[PDB]
């Protein structure tokens, strides 16, 4: 059976901990694993353009023996004059995976429901499942074992890291509180799903507007942009509502004395996280960055010798 | 000393069947050869994009040891900054060979008038001689010899797929037929070098506005997107009523993207005579044996 | 160690672009003999401005090195602090090679990045092209040191720039032959006479196309309006059409002599027809060996660094 990746809780506790091992061992040792020797191909495809999320993949097929072929948004964009199944039919015939970065959730299950090689969403509307395996490496490093620990998400509640921190928290055994203000809480079938999952792991999922509350004991922070690109028209006041969620040293000084903050780049310094968070001793942000590679990396051999 | 492959009948019948040959021998073990080992550099140059010719030489090139350097929209199209005759003299010091998607001949042959390594059409407005070989590569899996076989494109016979399975086709052996309306008809200099070719081969070269007889006994059948500013193309879509009149084990063959709905349907496109999949897959093969043949005589 | 970068062509001492260039003479004939970069290794190739050229020579020269260049197109900053930028890419890659405008960007990536910085080429120099430059000089006429060489045309452009410091670092005496208002700017000119005073060199500015054609072993010359000058509003064409490097020109010059041009050319403005396609024309091997002193630098920058 073909293995995919298109949200965090497509892979079991036991085998994100499969996973997380993996990107430990490759970031030891980044040119010993070689499924893709030939080269062997990896599609790296773009409805929207990421600069970061391209870098980070197209080094690491290159460092597993493969060849990245990317296309980005300057292409007709998937399903404006072919099917996504045909694109998906045509695209297993040539790469041994496809990675994709697009916009609403039923596009990947479409593609994954037709292509006979691993589909991992790069980065999506809904979930950013490959950034948050990242951060999960990122913890085990600062912090040692994940399951216990108390994770705290700031800002908007329903966007893609909301999500995928929810989900691949639980997943990893960890508590996680999402703290938003109202309006902007997470998607109800993903907080189902994550309060499903963490029965399994002895997690749980907390979902409060009291920002002080959620940074009380935390052993994570994290906080993410408070308004995506497509979100710059949507009508809303995108600052008011997030003030007092701001990742600062007052709200950093709650959390338990040795803990750390989590942000994925590009950050808005001045906004939701603060010169000195950013800057500072608890900062993770640089080593969770250099993650995206070898989490990237973990994944896709993982899901070669699946699939 | 160094050849080009600007167009289909560049190839002659005996070196078209060697490159037929390398590509099934690369399909079954893609990366025996070589030649571009180092790496080495190969141009891949889009004067308008092509996502599809894009994906298949990069990945092609570096099946070969090699390095494609892509130059695509955004970057700069040639000739806007130089001379194309000074881009050809750096070009060639650069990369072992130079495949361009262009639009007009003109620039393809003042290309590889000057260039001292070889110049590949990727696709070009008057021929696709490309995605041809990789045609012959899919028929010649599914059929065995090429070598007589009737062979019918349906649709839009101006078009670069009617030129390139013309000169193709009967540089192979195939007697080949357009079905195509008035107003799209192959041009005129293009369908009298492949009488000419036929004579050679023992193929033939037929144009009719009779789909329906160009269907009958056919091998093998083609399309080819057309682009109500259709209309006159309608009769000759590849539905299973036509496919229904082809001798037994016919193929189907389509360079995506397919309109489905418009130039064939579903029924055709799914079922068992289609190898549009298979074909598609074809153009990594068919191209990188075009490369190591054409590198070895250059 | 110091992490070495490589912004502006004096950034090498004379015995350290010798042995630059020695490199790059070696690479040239074996060119996959050097593998800093097996891996492979990322370079990250950094473009604030679209250069196809550039990026061909690096992309190409990285994966010979057995490298991958990572390319980021114009399509920094903006986003994020170029000190942000250099922390994250100094864990991604094991060089910066970038494309930009002032020089005080370069400087700031370089000040904090923990890799090597190579400026692609810039606003203010074009050092890698000069190396190139430098290696195809010696090709055609063995010894640098002593080598007359003359520019002509725009005098405060990055080439202009590049041949003053690159050129009396090597040990060859440089003229720029611009028209007033044109000239080299005063802080790179003052650094280019300090230099030559080390190598025995020496910097000569002039208006007078004339005088320095005579007598020179080198003659240069380059496109006269960057593509941030369309809009400057000045005439660029008539200050510079007494400075046209033709024929009547390069028979001024030592017979023995060879022209350089970093392309693209404009034929009929800065360089004629005839000198661009003659014999004493060294552009075309000038632009392919941007390929071979690029990888010379890259590999003696890693292995200081
Ligand atoms: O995932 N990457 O490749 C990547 C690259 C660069 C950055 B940075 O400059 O913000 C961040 C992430
Ligand atoms: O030649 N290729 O690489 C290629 C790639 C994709 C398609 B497709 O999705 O239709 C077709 C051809």
């Amino acid at each position: 059976v073909i293995r995919h990746f298109l949200r965090d809780d497509d892979l079991s506790p036991a085998e994100q901990a499969e996973v997380l091992e993996l990107a430990a061992e490759l970031k030891k040792d980044p040119v010993s694993r070689r499924p893709l020797q030939g080269p062997r191909g990896v599609a790296v495809i773009f409805d929207k353009n990421s600069t970061r999320t391209r870098f980070s993949f197209e080094l690491g097929i290159a460092q597993l023996g493969g060849h990245a072929v990317v296309v980005d948004s300057g292409s007709t964009q998937l399903g404006r004059d072919e099917t996504l199944q045909d694109t998906a039919k045509v695209l297993s015939r040539y790469v041994d995976a496809i990675v994709w970065r697009t916009f609403g959730q039923e596009r990947l299950d479409a593609m994954a429901s037709v292509a006979t090689v691993p589909v991992i969403n790069a980065l999506s509307d809904e979930f950013h499942p490959c950034q948050v395996l990242a951060d999960l490496q990122t913890i085990a490093e600062r912090k040692g074992a994940l399951r216990g620990l108390r994770l705290s998400y700031f800002g908007d509640g329903a966007n893609n890291m909301a999500h995928s921190l929810l989900l691949g928290g639980v997943t990893a055994g960890i508590h996680v509180t999402v703290a938003a203000p109202e309006g902007f809480l997470p998607d109800p079938s993903v907080r189902a799903a994550a309060e499903r999952r963490a029965q399994d792991t002895g997690a749980s999922v907390t979902v409060t507007a009291d920002a002080h509350a959620a940074a009380a004991g935390a052993d994570v922070l994290v906080t993410d942009t408070w308004t995506s690109m497509g979100q710059e028209n949507d009508g809303l006041d995108r600052v008011k509502p997030f003030r007092p969620f701001q990742l600062n040293s007052r709200l950093l000084a709650l959390a338990d004395s040795d803990a750390i903050v989590l942000h994925c780049l590009p950050a808005h310094r001045g906004d939701e996280i603060t010169d000195a968070v950013m800057d500072g001793p608890a900062s993770a942000v640089w080593d969770e960055a250099e993650n995206r590679l070898h989490a990237q990396k973990a994944l896709l051999v993982w899901l070669l010798e699946r699939s």
